[PDB]
């Protein structure tokens, strides 16, 4: 009866990442789609998976996403958020983040 979705408050594009998605009391198998979508305009479709959740794996699922700033049209002058989104047999989630464009060290 509880479906959670948790990811990093802030996302690193064109860098690899991972979120948790999770089914508390449901052991009835599902497959669920993962979309991110620029915000706010859901434009085009950053990233999209599928992934399936059973009984074995705790219920749980650990899905990498990877955005590429290449499909970012900002500049680094002002917050640009993506959102996620989770879909399938009795659920979806959804959830606004702020993007980082850093790359690296």
């Amino acid at each position: 009866a509880l479906y959670t979705l948790i990811t990093p408050a802030v996302l690193r594009t064109d860098t690899e990442e991972q979120i948790l998605v999770e089914a508390h009391g449901d052991s009835t198998p599902k497959q669920l789609d993962i979309f991110v979508h620029d915000f706010p305009r859901k434009q085009k479709t950053l990233f999209q998976t599928r992934v399936d959740m059973n009984p074995a794996g705790g219920m749980l699922v650990t899905p990498t996403i990877e955005i590429p700033a290449k499909e970012v049209s900002t500049d680094s002058r002002q917050n640009q958020y993506v959102v996620v989104q989770v879909t399938g047999p009795q659920v979806r989630l959804e959830k606004v983040v702020l993007l980082s464009y850093q790359s690296s060290f």
